[PDB]
């Protein structure tokens, strides 16, 4: 009775291409050499729980692994996972229109040290102030990095924090 | 490995229809207040396992359940259900072009009688002699009954078993 409206969802793969589809959700993975998440665009988000009948490879997975929250109706796939991430489930969710994509932000860099800081609340690229913040560090997650391309800016993942930056000044979003 | 090629695996869901599909392989699911097999269309056997990256609902299925079994490139899915049936371990696999589909044989008539014979080797629906054989009995499974379109006629699912005949003028598949 919590699920999404299997009306309307679109799932589908073909090779080594796969997509989730919805009515505001579009979630993109591909098989490299592995399956993983590759992508997604989420323009109205919604608490349902998506339908196991809707989707891919629903076995053997842990909440945790989910990229896309499950309580967000994040699909229970492991097309919804990257290798050294976790659930988002600090991410700015507060945003409307938000792209899930593993790029570099415009002017940031991301460095894999074991001396950084653990995941926490996702943090903006661009101050209070609008200025950008050049360097970024991870303890675990792999590259390219996971971002949020939302119409605020950029925003990274919980697994990359800023070097020699203080967490203060920053942007963090306060959802969950 | 022992999987099938991914390569050439196509598999959607819209709505309240699914498809699992590859090069030989057509598998039609149906959305009718429970997820079960609609129709299947099987031009070439194979002996591959079908890959779960390209399988929907692999959650909570039991093998036994499993229309098209798992060593015959059977999907592990809820999709690859029906309700009344188990694995077909002992049907027709030795044709080329098979059609399963959900409907009496042209000259046959089925009911649910639970004073019925067991489950066993799938039977033709026309003797050696090549005369229809009327009346067929069930005990557990649903209606419509299974069934198997083949070049050379209509086979009935293991469950569906004859009342009166003597197990010898039927023609009983030997593969499993």
């Amino acid at each position: 009775s919590l699920e999404c409206d299997p009306a309307v969802i679109g799932t589908a793969v073909k090779g080594k291409e796969a997509v989730h589809s919805d009515l505001g959700y579009w979630i993109e993975s591909e098989k490299n050499d592995t399956w993983r998440l590759k992508r997604a665009h989420l323009i109205e988000m919604k608490t349902c729980e998506w339908p196991k009948s809707h989707t891919l490879w629903t076995d053997g997975i842990e909440e945790s692994d989910l990229i896309i929250p499950k309580s967000l109706a994040g699909p229970l796939s492991h097309h919804n996972t990257r290798e050294g991430y976790r659930t988002q489930m600090k991410g700015p969710w507060h945003s409307e229109e938000l792209e899930i994509r593993f790029e570099e932000c415009p002017g940031t860099k991301v460095h894999v040290e074991e001396t950084c800081g653990t995941r926490g609340p996702s943090l903006r690229s661009t101050t209070a102030s609008g200025r950008v913040i050049e360097e970024w560090c991870c303890r675990e997650c792999t590259m390219p990095p996971l971002s949020f391309r939302a119409k605020d800016g950029c925003w990274y993942g919980m697994e990359i924090r800023p070097r020699k930056e203080p967490e203060s000044n920053l942007v963090r979003s306060m959802v969950t």
